[PDB]
């Protein structure tokens, strides 16, 4: 159920009833869009400012409604680049302190800063908690549970069954991402999907691939 826009850049395809993912390319992106009764909802935004905008407007046209929110899941360009636009259109950019403090440090404008380690946040119907499991691919990463599908969107912790090693580690923790894999395993027993933060949707699966990526 692929619905892909004017140029192929942006691609929205449905996990269920109220769970889109999205993918931009810029190397493809992945993340969610959450149709709420009270709203779209963003786990993660996009590579920059264009294609956050791209993907905004092509999401309330679909779906009716606007983006009130977006879960921002660390603080690299690519999750947070489209943060300008975001906060001038008057969207919420949920983040932990730490992603915050690094988008700051990095020049961006700052998301919220309102995640703990575990915050349960609700979207009319929508149920959604973030997760700091630890250091990983950055030391800021979070992933995202929607409680009601068991959907883990993990982000670039994460890595699809094509990655066949870790990607950019410069900000990386080989030696905890490990541990902060295993947290996420124990937090969450029971996973119908997972979101890697590039590459093809998958289980459980993702993270036991991830932890060999780690070995
Ligand atoms: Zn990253």
């Amino acid at each position: 159920t692929v619905i892909k826009n004017e140029t192929g850049t942006i691609s929205i395809s449905q996990l269920n009833k109220n769970v889109w993912v999205h993918t931009e390319l810029g190397v493809p992106s992945n993340g969610l869009v959450l149709n709420t009764s009270k709203g779209l909802v963003l786990v993660d935004s996009s590579w920059d400012d264009k294609l956050t905008k791209e993907l905004i407007e092509m999401v309330e046209k679909k779906f009716q409604k606007r983006v009130t929110d977006v879960i921002i899941t660390h603080a690299h360009a690519d999750h947070i680049g489209g943060i300008k636009t975001l906060k001038e259109r008057g969207i919420k950019a949920h983040s932990t302190a730490l992603t915050a403090e690094l988008a700051k440090k990095n020049g961006y404008e700052e998301p919220l800063g309102d995640l703990q380690t575990v915050t349960n946040l609700k979207f009319g119907n929508m149920k959604v908690e973030t997760f700091y499991p630890g250091k990983g691919h950055t030391e800021d990463n979070i992933v995202v549970w929607l409680p009601q599908y068991n959907i883990l969107v993990g982000g670039d912790l994460v890595k699809s069954t094509s990655a066949k090693d870790l990607g950019n580690v410069a900000d990386a923790y080989v030696n905890e991402w490990s541990t902060s894999i295993e947290n996420v395993l124990k937090r969450y027993r029971n996973i119908n999907a997972v979101v890697p933060g590039h590459g093809e949707v998958g289980d459980k699966g993702l993270l036991l691939h991830t932890l060999d990526l780690l070995k």
